């Protein structure tokens, strides 16, 4: 119940929210049912339309007007956005030239330049090219600001997820907007686009941006409006509150556009009913654009056009039903659609085995258009595992498909063209990003990035301190003119020991045999330099990873690479390693296809042993730097070594081992040289950060050897591929992936057939960002380079898609 008798006169719009049973007057009022009941008659004037014409110049202020044409309404902050076009024969903002903002020119009373955030849902990423003709404001913002080819929304491609992630900065695991539908499983509640239930606070964790504003001295314009005030009235609201009190005015504002997104579902993302909607989104950025050049705002004002995920052709035909698969379909609840989520239908069923779902929904087609995954297996660049509201059960569908229970859900729960939620990478998904303003760049192009980066970049617009967040904040500098941030490196933590050689070969029992002992001065004091870092400015290019974390560890010096050797985990931390263009591939020789040899630098006690592999059934070993690519064979001998080995099922050595000894060459050869650095990952919590020593779930059967779920490799060379990695003078090129370390190929259909077929494939979909890494390893590369560390950070949140041309 509302006591809605109270009135709206002069109260249009409010700021504060006034709580029951008293009556609102804030665009949230209608939302909660809670408005007075007068806001429409006042609140929501429609009539004489939304433009000045030529008869109205200089009218007499009838109050009942949507907007007016009087000679006060400068004055009173409530023109139409076109008067000063009609009645003072100005031009629209869209009509002048831009000339670069050098400084802000604001009015006096304004603290800091504004910050409007004008989001549109579904502007699918080449809209900016292919649309260009029929939205000249937008491609003026788009040419004279800065913007990026396109922006990489968060997983799922949907526009809950993506609206609080880019208010956030946070991976929807993190802010727990999982989805457009979620169920709770400790509110045992549901959350749904429709319902009331999404306006409970418990559903929204992090800190937005216009909370950060807030609790910081920094007022805000609300960012969610309701679906029945037209997008007119949105601008001038906008404007309106532009014009109030120096110590009443927001300073950052939101503007959301239903359209493309709603049109796009209906026709298809290039449906030829599309151009209308894009015309009108322009038009509406025109009207924000002449309001703000009214008000002498549009020099001083910095506008963010943003999206919050692509459009996809999707029909009903194509839809993959469960129901096909699985026998027993009514045991279970499906999240349907461009995803799916999968959990029982029931707890009070313990007979439900979630080992035979996963097994009935494996490659059983042919032209299977979906994937099942335990969310822990799912690509580790999706983020999307640590959160209770996340489904064991995941379903990848594959662009253009949908995915549902049973054919009943279909047609009786075709009306559609038009999709999105799938894979984050995909082209369709991209979105978009300008920036135009006095604090952004004049004429600038950027890099893609993803949107868990813009939360940093407004606080930096507004001179607010950022909540912590997923960004990471500096990535984004090159966007600006003027910076509000100074990023500066992380702190080592342990410093490493560099122990020489203290052990006996008798000393150990570690039950390694290996055909070592085929045995001058010359070449002898020469691999007692190897052993001490004279070849360490080839192996190890940007300097040594930083451990961000206190432990026990040690360099270890070769020949043909360098290693961080952990004495807690037994294996390296990190193990690199240069081959250059130039550089063979060999093979492991007959006599040394077992060669486990000790470390005579670390301790019995501090290795791993033979024994515990060969009591181990399922688990074999490997190795992080590749014998195949010794650089001699007496260097060989090295790559055997106890510190080199790593445990591997042997499904996984398959991978690696195709990794290893044919794509490390290949890399080499494409991009002049490579520089690897590859590692164990320990994420038995799939929460995306590092595991501690007391949080492992696996070992190699009777031993203290730990068991990676996954393997990583950064691969590094020099932008300018006509320069070798190892002489590189400028920017830098890289790519990385991080595998799951898997007792099984199931994921891989074609696994079957020869590793040329699906290994590299297999590589693409967990491709990855080396910030991904450091977040899993508690490394910190990139450490020593000629590069600024702005630019260093650019790099490190770069992703390597594998996708074709926007
Ligand atoms: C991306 O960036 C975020 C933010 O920096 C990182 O997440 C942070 O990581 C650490 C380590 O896991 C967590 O620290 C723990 O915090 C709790 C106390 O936490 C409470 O207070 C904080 C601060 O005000 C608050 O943010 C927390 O909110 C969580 O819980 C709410 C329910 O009570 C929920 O509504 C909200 O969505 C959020 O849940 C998420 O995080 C929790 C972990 O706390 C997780 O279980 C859940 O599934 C959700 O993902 C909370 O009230 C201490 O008691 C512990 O000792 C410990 O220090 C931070 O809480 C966490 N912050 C946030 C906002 O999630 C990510 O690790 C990073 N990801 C990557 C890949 O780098
Ligand atoms: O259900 C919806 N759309 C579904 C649809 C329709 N047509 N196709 N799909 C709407 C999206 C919501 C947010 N809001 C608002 O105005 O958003 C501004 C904002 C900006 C940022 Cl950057 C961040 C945040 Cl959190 C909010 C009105 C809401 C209801
Ligand atoms: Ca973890
Ligand atoms: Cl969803
Ligand atoms: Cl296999
Ligand atoms: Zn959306
Ligand atoms: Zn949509």
């Amino acid at each position: 119940w509302t006591a809605t008798s109270g009135s709206c006169k002069g109260r249009c719009f409010e700021l504060q929210e006034v709580g029951p049973p008293d009556c609102r007057c804030d665009n949230l009022c209608k939302s909660y049912s809670s408005c007075c009941h007068d806001f429409d008659e006042l609140c929501l004037k429609t009539a004489r339309g939304w433009e000045c014409t030529k008869d109205r110049c200089g009218e007499v202020r009838n109050e009942e007007n949507a907007c007016h044409c009087s000679e006060d309404c400068l004055s009173r902050g409530d023109c139409c956005t076109n008067y000063q076009v009609v009645c003072k024969g100005e031009s629209h903002w869209v009509d002048d030239d831009c000339e670069e903002i050098k400084v802000p020119e604001c009015p006096a009373g304004f603290v800091r330049p504004p910050l409007i955030i004008f989001s549109v849902d579904g502007f699918r990423a080449s809209y900016m090219k292919k649309g260009s003709k029929v939205m000249p404001n937008i491609e003026k913002l788009r040419s004279c600001g800065t913007h990026a080819p396109y922006m990489r929304p968060v997983y799922p491609t949907k526009t809950f997820p993506n609206l609080y992630t880019l208010a956030t900065g946070l991976y929807p695991e993190s802010h727990g907007i999982v989805g457009n539908s979620m169920y709770d499983p400790v509110f045992d509640a549901s959350f749904h686009l429709r319902g009331r239930e999404k306006f409970n606070h418990r559903w929204w964790g992090g800190q937005p941006l216009w909370i950060t504003a807030t609790k910081q001295g920094v007022r805000a314009g609300t960012f969610f409006w309701s679906v029945s005030i037209p997008h007119e009235r949105r601008i001038l609201t906008i404007l309106q509150w532009l014009s109030l009190p120096d110590n009443e005015r927001p300073s950052v504002y939101a503007f959301y556009s239903e359209q493309p997104d709603f049109s796009g579902h209906k026709y298809g993302p290039f449906g030829p009913e599309m151009t209308n909607p894009l015309r009108e989104i322009d038009k509406t950025v025109g009207q924000l654009m002449d309001g703000l050049k009214q008000l002498r705002l549009h020099r001083c004002v910095n506008v963010i056009f943003v999206g919050d995920h692509g459009m996809e052709d999707v029909t009903c035909d194509r839809t993959e039903f469960l129901s096909n698969y699985l026998t027993n379909v009514d045991d279970i609840t499906l999240v349907p659609g461009t995803l799916g989520r999968i959990r029982a239908k029931s707890i009070n069923n313990s007979k439900y085995d979630p080992k035979t779902i996963i097994a009935a929904l494996t490659c059983k087609k042919p032209d299977q258009h979906f994937k099942p995954y335990m969310k822990q297996h799912l690509p580790k660049r999706l983020h999307y595992a640590n959160n209770r509201r996340i489904e064991d059960i995941h379903l990848l569908v594959d662009r253009r498909w949908h995915v549902a229970r049973k054919p009943l859900d279909v047609y009786k729960k075709c009306f559609f063209q038009g999709d999105h939620g799938f894979d984050n990478k995909v082209n369709s998904m991209q979105t978009v990003f300008v920036g135009y303003g006095p604090t952004f760049k004049y004429r600038t192009k950027v890099p893609p990035f993803e949107n868990i980066e813009l939360y940093n970049v407004m606080c930096d617009l507004l001179g607010l301190k950022p909540a912590p967040n997923n960004g990471t904040h500096g990535s984004l500098n090159h966007l600006l003119r003027t910076n509000t941030f100074r990023p500066t490196m992380p702190d080592e933590v342990s410093r490493p020991n560099y122990p020489g050689i203290m052990y006996l070969q008798s000393e150990f029992d570690l039950g390694c045999t290996c055909d070592d002992k085929v045995e001058n001065k010359l070449e002898e004091l020469n691999k007692r330099l190897h052993t001490k870092g004279s070849t360490k400015e080839r192996h190890l290019l940007y300097g040594r990873p930083a451990v961000l974390y206190r432990t026990s560890y040690d360099i270890l010096y070769h020949t043909d690479f360098e290693s961080g050797y952990s004495e807690i985990f037994l294996m390296p931390l990190w193990t690199s390693y240069t081959i250059s263009k130039q550089a063979e591939v060999s093979s492991i020789p007959e006599h040394l296809t077992n060669c486990v040899r000790p470390d005579v630098r670390v301790s019995p006690g501090f290795s791993q042993n033979c024994l515990a592999y060969k009591n181990d059934k399922q688990m074999s070993y490997g190795f992080l730097f590749p014998p195949y690519l010794s650089s001699s064979p007496e260097a060989k001998y090295d790559a055997f070594l106890v510190t080199n080995m790593v445990p591997m099922y042997p499904a996984f050595k398959r991978v690696w081992a195709y990794f290893q000894r044919v794509l490390v060459k290949k890399y080499a050869s494409e991009r002049n040289g490579v520089n690897v650095i590859s590692g164990p990952i320990f994420d038995y919590n799939y929460d995306g950060l590092r595991d501690t020593e007391d949080e492992i779930k696996q070992y190699v059967e009777g031993s203290s050897i730990p068991v990676p779920t996954h393997y990583y490799s950064i691969i590094t060379s020099c932008l300018d591929f006509t320069q070798p990695a190892d002489k590189c003078d400028g920017p830098l090129s890289v790519s990385s992936f991080i595998l799951p370390h898997r007792p099984d190929n199931d994921e891989s259909c074609n696994s079957s057939e020869d590793e040329s077929k699906w290994v590299e494939e297999l590589m693409k979909m967990h491709t990855a960002r080396v910030r991904d890494i450091e977040h899993l390893t508690g490394l910190d590369f990139y450490r020593k380079t000629s590069r600024s560390y702005s630019e260093i950070l650019t790099l490190k949140t770069y992703l390597h898609t594998y996708e074709s041309e926007i």
